[PDB]
């Protein structure tokens, strides 16, 4: 349910399928999206879910960003 919901939410972002969330994805998507960040703001929100520090967010960085209170 929720979990399935993750998941879609973590595709949404995800642009080309293959695990990890990148810079360029995530400013592609809310390019596209309508929404209003800047480029600053996207590396940003990469930053601040990267817990390994590769650069690019993958799904369990995600749904911990998703599940934190
Ligand atoms: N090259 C790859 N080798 C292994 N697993 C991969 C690879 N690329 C993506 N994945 C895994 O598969 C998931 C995407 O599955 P799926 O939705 O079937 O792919 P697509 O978005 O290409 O249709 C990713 O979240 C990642 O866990
Ligand atoms: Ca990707
Ligand atoms: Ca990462």
């Amino acid at each position: 349910d929720s979990e399935e919901e993750i998941r879609e939410a973590f595709r949404v972002f995800d642009k080309d399928g293959n695990g990890y969330i990148s810079a360029a994805e995530l400013r592609h998507v809310m390019t596209n999206l309508g929404e209003k960040l800047t480029d600053e703001e996207v590396d940003e929100m990469i930053r601040e879910a990267d817990i390994d520090g590769d650069g690019q967010v993958n799904y369990e960085e995600f749904v911990q960003m998703m599940t934190a209170k």
